């Protein structure tokens, strides 16, 4: 599909059966998602935004299901004020900026 | 032209004649970069993010030079740590997000 950009590329994934809603970021190198818990294994972290750090945990070999797709990514959870999924699985999808 | 996101999408920018490096942000709304100066026609603006808020100087109708193109765009200077174009920008460029 193509995304035009007028509006915020918003869309619905499932973490490992779970529901949320996340806005595709071509300028981050992670992805950060709130309201999750999961069982793989993990370790704390601490990430930087654009305003200033805060605290997460981050998991390995989630499953992740976006647009239809199926990959095994690295996800960080805490308490994000946006959903954002970054390149790390974007490209695993094969998504590109055109012009 | 196109980017595959395996690599960070950074290009150089011409803004009023001064050259900075900017990352292409499809999640930011605005355009905040560091280290230019455009004069005593602003007003003042607050944005957040991640981690929490910046102070910034919103200047209308700045003439920018990128990829090829020159456009006539708002941008916003600030204390960010990495600088950004946002949406604003890229639908007047033209570009957008393809799976
Ligand atoms: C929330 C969306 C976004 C943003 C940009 C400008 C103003 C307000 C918000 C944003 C990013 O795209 C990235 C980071 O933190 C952010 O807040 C973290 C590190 C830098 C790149 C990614």
């Amino acid at each position: 599909p193509q995304f035009s950009l007028w509006k915020r590329p918003v869309v619905t994934a499932y973490i490992e059966g779970q529901p949320v809603e996340v806005l595709l970021d071509t300028g981050a190198d992670d992805s950060i998602v709130a309201g999750i818990e999961l069982g793989n294994n993990y370790s704390p972290k601490i990430v930087g935004g654009i305003g200033g750090f805060i605290n997460t945990l981050e998991y390995k070999n989630v499953e992740i299901e976006v647009l239809n797709k199926k990959v095994r990514a690295t996800i960080m959870t805490g308490d994000t004020p946006i959903n954002i999924f970054g390149r790390n699985i974007l490209t695993a999808l094969g998504m590109s900026l055109n012009l």
